[PDB]
Order: C-alpha cells, then sequence, then structure tokens
C-alpha cells in the first residue's frame, strides 16, 4: 500500500480512515441449513442469523445484533468497494 501523494509526509492509517469499508459478517450456514431442512421435515427459514461468536465463543464484534456488519474494517475492502471520492 502506498500514498498517492508521496512527498507530503507521514503515512498513518486509523480506523476512522476506513470509511465504508466495514467487513460484512459471516452468515450462519448451519442455522440456515437446519432451518430449511426441518421445515422440510415438517418455508420459515431463519436464513438470517448472522453468527455472533466462534466456536470458542470469541466474539466477532458486530456493530449491533440486528446488523450485517462487524466492527472489523479492511483496507482492501475499502479501496475496492468503498467511496471512490
Amino acid at each position: 500500500i502506498r500514498k498517492r501523494q508521496p512527498f507530503q509526509e507521514g503515512f498513518r492509517i486509523t480506523y476512522d480512515d476506513l470509511e465504508g469499508g466495514n467487513i460484512p459478517a459471516l452468515l450462519d450456514v448451519d442455522a440456515y441449513q437446519a432451518s430449511l431442512k426441518d421445515d422440510t421435515e415438517q418455508q420459515k427459514k431463519p436464513v438470517i442469523k448472522p453468527l455472533t461468536e466462534d466456536s470458542k465463543k470469541r466474539s466477532y464484534n458486530l456493530i449491533s445484533n440486528d446488523s450485517t456488519f462487524t466492527q472489523y474494517r479492511s483496507w482492501y475492502l475499502a479501496y475496492n468497494y468503498g467511496d471512490p471520492q
């Protein structure tokens, strides 16, 4: 990663600098699958279920419970999808 204007000094990048580059959460595959399949055993699939914690119950630090984004942010993500302006 380099700085487009290079001669002006300094190159520091902080969390606030990655506007709009918030990393999407990972959906709960198991949950979706299960739901659909037992609906099958009986529609009404809680696809939605962004997963909150990992196996060892380590949090993914979601921005909120009813959102699809985590407090994690990435530079790559931003340069590619963030605001071009």
